[PDB]
C-alpha cells in the first residue's frame, strides 16, 4: 500500500498563527490605509517611484483585507467553511500580492538605480508615464503568471470530514504543480533577486565613489568635487576635505569652516532601499520559498517511515515560512516613508 506519512499540526497554527495575522491585520490596514491617501491624494506630482510604490500599497492593502477569513480558518482548526471559490480567491490573492510585489521591488530598485548610476543619461526612461505602462505590465504579467492557482487550489474533504482550503494542491495534481510552482520560483522570485542584488551592489558603488558637495553658509556658493575651483588652483576632482585651510569660498572670501555638507536625498533613500528590501527578503519571502519546495518534495518524493519525523518538522517550518510571508503588508509602509520620494521637497 501507497505509504503516507503521519502529520502533526501544533498550537501554532490553530491558536498563535491566527494570533498574528490579526497583529498584521490591523496594523497592515492602518499602514497602507494612511499610504494610499498620501499618495492618491498628496503626492502628485508623482515620480515612476510612487507610481510603483502606490500600486505596492495597493496590493497590499487588497491582500490584507483577505487575513479575517485565513483568522478565521486557523482558529477553527484549519476547518474551511466558505466553500471552494472563496478558498481559489484567498491564495489567488496571496500569492497576486507575493509577486507583485517581488517585481514592483525589482522596478523600484531598477528605477533608483538608473537615477543614481546615470543621473543625467536616463530622464526619459524614468518619466512617469514609462512607470505607468511598467506597472500595469507588472499586473498583466502577475495574474497571468498566477491564475493557474485557481485550477489547482480549491476545497477539500479531510478524513476526519473536517474541509481543508489548499495553498497548493491535492496529491493527484501534486507533480505537475511542482514543475509549475518550480517556474514561479525561478522566474519571478529567483532572477528578481538576482536582478535587485546586482542593482544594490552597482548603487552602493556609485554612493561610495560620489563625492560630497559643499555649502557656503554665508553666500550659498555650492562647490562641486568634479568641477573643482580651477581659477583658484583647486583641480576638477578635488574632495573638498583635501582642499588646504587657506582656501576661501570664492564668491564672498569666507573659510572653509563656514562651509556644509550638502545633505543629498537621493543617496539616503537609496541606501534605505537596500537595507528595508534585503531585510525583507532574508525575513519574508527566501525562508518561504526554500521551505515551499522543500515540503512539496517531502510530500512526493520522501514519503518513506524513515523521513517522517523530518518530514513534519518541515511541514512545521513551512508553517511560519507562510506566516513570515504576510510581514512584508506592515513592514512596505516603511518603505513608502524611508525610501520613496520626500513630500513636496518645494
Ligand atoms: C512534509 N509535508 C507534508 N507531508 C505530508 I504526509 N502531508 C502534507 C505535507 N504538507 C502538506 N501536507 C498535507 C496536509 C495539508 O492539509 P492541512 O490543512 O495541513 O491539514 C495539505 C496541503 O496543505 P497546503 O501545503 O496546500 O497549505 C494536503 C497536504
Ligand atoms: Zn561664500
Amino acid at each position: 500500500s501507497s505509504f503516507k506519512c503521519a502529520l502533526t499540526k501544533t498550537g501554532f497554527q490553530f491558536y498563535y498563527l491566527p494570533a498574528v495575522y490579526i497583529l498584521v491585520f490591523i496594523i497592515g490596514f492602518l499602514g497602507n490605509s494612511v499610504a494610499i491617501w498620501m499618495f492618491v491624494f498628496h503626492m502628485k506630482p508623482w515620480s515612476g517611484i510612487s507610481v510603483y510604490m502606490f500600486n505596492l500599497a495597493l496590493a497590499d492593502f487588497l491582500y490584507v483585507l483577505t487575513l479575517p477569513a485565513l483568522i478565521f480558518y486557523y482558529f477553527n482548526k484549519t476547518d474551511w467553511i466558505f466553500g471552494d471559490a472563496m478558498c481559489k480567491l484567498q491564495r489567488f490573492i496571496f500569492h497576486v500580492n507575493l509577486y507583485g510585489s517581488i517585481l514592483f521591488l525589482t522596478c523600484i530598485s531598477a528605477h533608483r538605480y538608473s537615477g543614481v548610476v546615470y543621473p543625467l543619461k536616463s530622464l526619459g526612461r524614468l518619466k512617469k508615464k514609462n512607470a505607468i505602462c511598467i506597472s500595469v505590465l507588472v499586473w498583466l504579467i502577475v495574474v497571468v503568471a498566477i491564475s493557474p492557482i485557481l485550477f489547482y487550489s480549491g476545497t477539500g474533504v479531510r478524513k476526519n470530514k473536517t474541509i481543508t482550503c489548499y495553498d497548493t494542491t491535492s496529491d493527484e495534481y501534486l507533480r505537475s504543480y511542482f514543475i509549475y510552482s518550480m517556474c514561479t520560483t525561478v522566474a519571478m522570485f529567483c532572477v528578481p533577486l538576482v536582478l535587485i542584488l546586482g542593482c544594490y551592489g552597482l548603487i552602493v558603488r556609485a554612493l561610495i565613489y560620489k563625492m560630497k558637495k559643499y555649502t557656503c553658509t554665508v553666500c550659498g556658493y555650492i562647490y562641486n568635487p568634479e568641477d573643482g575651483d580651477p581659477d583658484n588652483g583647486v583641480n576638477p576632482g578635488t574632495d573638498f576635505k583635501d582642499i588646504p585651510d587657506d582656501w576661501v569660498c570664492p564668491l564672498c572670501g569666507v573659510g572653509k569652516d563656514q562651509f556644509e555638507e550638502v545633505e543629498e536625498p537621493l543617496r539616503r533613500k537609496s541606501i534605505y532601499l537596500v537595507i528595508i528590501v534585503l531585510t525583507v527578503f532574508a525575513v519574508s519571502y527566501i525562508p518561504f520559498h526554500v521551505m515551499k519546495t522543500m515540503n512539496l518534495r517531502a510530500r512526493l518524493d520522501f514519503q518513506t517511515p524513515a523521513m517522517c519525523a523530518f518530514n513534519d518538522r518541515v511541514y512545521a517550518t513551512y508553517q511560519v515560512t507562510r506566516g513570515l510571508a504576510s510581514l512584508n503588508s506592515c513592514v512596505n509602509p516603511i518603505l513608502y516613508f524611508l525610501a520613496g520620494d520626500t513630500f513636496r521637497r518645494r
